[PDB]
């Protein structure tokens, strides 16, 4: 199998609300989609989701890359994917979403050469992932009653966005506990948002309210603040943006930094690298959770369900950007559907057309 040519295409498709987190606000979910052509006819899908308050990559500078790696990368095999990586790392030296978008495509052909939906290439645990969904800043009540709304469409878990004020953080969380009951499960996300004695004030101050986990409290620069609060409390820690690539996991468990962490493709350039961080951590001990942008879409999201579903280690999933998208800007794959289960077809590769 060889690569004849890349194409890569600019998609902008409105949310159907701004989602605000600490870092800001996303009202359109902005990506390069990307559609590898092989000799054969075989074309594979991969998508670059990027966030800039996340990763500083913007959709400009994420297009000309992948332009750059699509040329680089003609004539090469799909399945020579240490090859394909090793000539985009010396193109770059810093843009996950477009290393995404080529990886992202060349597994989707995988599977479709080897005539295998892609969670069989990657580990084969399972078919299905189920996913929690996130409930944006908003007043106390009003999460609360989005809580109620989304518990009522099949959600057992949902993603708390905290950050403006540990006061009004705690609050928010008080009010959707007690708006949906303890049998539903809450993890708490903060995004960088808390000096690390805050975050252990607030964690302490949400004890009886039992809290899942808490993503990312303190700023993602701050290894020892966030090292600080895992110590410090019962409650388990998850670590987002403080770890991109293999490099920082290996580097959070020689630290004893968090007691779980936060993949995303959008972060570490691809299936890939994703697939080193989950090794090294349950090598390590600590399970993985499969997150994503809210700027990627079916793409991404249908290729991280895939990764997931096939390795045991990555035991949670976030995988939610659909759900928030006006349209779909592709045939197949993870559905627009607001749903807690993501089955995986039969289909090879991503199933996606
Ligand atoms: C809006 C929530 C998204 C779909 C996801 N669950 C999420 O929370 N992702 C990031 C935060 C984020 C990234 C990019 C962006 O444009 C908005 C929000 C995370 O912290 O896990
Ligand atoms: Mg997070």
């Amino acid at each position: 199998m060889k690569i004849k040519q890349v194409h890569v295409r600019a998609s902008k498709i409105k949310l159907k609300e701004t989602f605000t987190i600490a870092l800001g606000t996303i009202e359109s979910a902005d990506s390069a989609i990307v559609e590898i052509e092989t000799e054969e006819g075989l074309v594979g899908y991969g998508e670059g989701g990027p966030g800039i308050f996340i990763t500083g990559e913007t959709l400009a500078g994420t297009l000309e890359t992948i332009e750059l790696f699509g040329q680089a990368i003609i004539g090469l095999n799909p399945f020579n994917i240490e090859k394909i990586h090793e000539v985009m790392d010396k193109i770059s030296a810093f843009a996950p979403a477009a290393k995404a978008a080529i990886d992202i495509a060349c597994y989707d052909l995988m599977g479709q050469k080897a005539q295998l939906p892609l969670y069989q290439l990657l580990g084969g645990y399972d078919n299905q992932v189920i996913t929690d969904i996130t409930l944006g800043i908003d007043e106390p009540n009003v999460m609360a009653q989005k809580a109620v709304e989304k518990v009522k469409l099949g959600f057992d878990t949902l993603k708390i966005k905290v950050g403006t004020g540990i006061e009004a953080d705690i609050a928010r969380v008080k009010a959707i506990r007690e708006a949906v009951g303890f049998d539903i499960k809450l993890r708490l996300d903060a995004n960088q948002a808390w000096t690390p004695k805050d975050a252990v004030k607030a964690i302490q101050a949400l004890a009886d309210y039992q809290i899942e986990l808490v993503e990312q409290p303190v700023k993602r620069r701050d290894l020892e603040g966030l090292k600080y609060v895992t110590s410090q409390v019962n409650t388990t820690i998850m670590a987002d943006e403080s770890c991109f690539d293999a490099q920082d996991a290996l580097e959070l468990v020689k630290k004893g930094t968090v007691d779980v962490i936060n993949i995303k493709l959008m972060k570490c350039g691809g299936i890939h690298e994703a697939l080193k961080i989950n090794q090294i951590c349950e090598t390590a001990g600590i399970e993985c959770m499969i997150g994503c942008m809210a700027e990627e879409t079916t793409i991404g999201i249908t290729a991280a369900a895939h990764l997931a579903a096939a390795q045991k280690n990555i035991t949670r999933a976030d995988l939610d950007a659909t759900f928030g998208l006006e349209t779909a800007p592709v045939t197949g794959g993870v559905s627009l559907e607001a749903k807690p289960l993501l089955e995986l077809g039969e289909a090879a590769g991503l199933g996606i057309s």
